[PDB]
């Protein structure tokens, strides 16, 4: 199974922090395309971007990933669907599929926000095969 | 209705319990100028509607249909997700008139009540213009008469 785990970071209110979202246990076969959503505590971290990752070996990052952040509903939805058509830009390795850059809203409590883990779509291999998956949550501990 | 808002509506069609039916989702008051991006959700009952495939719109200009358009459905959330952002770079894939955005092809379960079961606005991202300048928008609901 590939685990996909967001970083829990340390933060003050002001802080504009960087949190890894990362991927291991990634298959021979590597990592076709992937979406899923995690949810998060808008009143208290401001998605001010998120970033392709390492593992994004697309020479135009941006056509093989893309994120909607929906604050209302107060989810992230990742988006990866290598570009190439082929598999050539497959993820094939363990390490930062994104970053998500957020700002720590300045009245925010000290303690967890967590960044939990809702739901995946897709998630195969070059097969276009689905592999098994096991998600775990983040967030940042505001101090 | 807002004649200077691009109005976005999932149509309301009729069907039966086991029909398979295409559900288009339309865009009227398109800009001239063009649209270079669009996100937007939409909530379902996905247990009363299997969604089979969400298709490209005749909107979507791209040649690689794909590289423009992509959608995510969430059947745990109930939640369809649309994602529109011209691949060309310099506008060249925008949207630049009314008619179908895409097309949510679904089959009403056989065991499916009578009664619309309803495809809801949820939540909108960007809907933005060639110059990246956010458009007014004003989003519809639509769904499944089912009978």
């Amino acid at each position: 199974a590939v685990r996909i785990k967001v970083d829990t970071v340390n933060a003050k209110p002001g802080d504009t922090v960087r949190i890894p979202v990362r991927f291991s246990g990634i298959p021979s076969k590597g990592i076709a395309n992937c979406d899923f959503v995690y949810s998060y505590d808008p009143n208290v971290l401001e998605i001010i971007e998120i970033e392709p990752g390492e593992l994004i070996v697309d020479p135009n990052p941006t056509k093989s990933f893309d994120t909607a952040v929906y604050p209302d509903r107060k989810m992230i939805v990742f988006l990866f669907a290598e570009d190439s058509g082929t598999g050539a830009y497959a993820i094939t390795e363990d390490g930062v599929f994104a970053t998500i850059v957020a700002k720590v809203k300045s009245g925010a409590p000290n303690g967890l926000s967590v960044i939990k883990f809702v739901e995946v779509g897709g998630f195969a291999n070059n097969d276009l095969v689905e592999q098994k998956t096991q998600f775990f949550d983040g967030g940042v501990n505001v101090g």
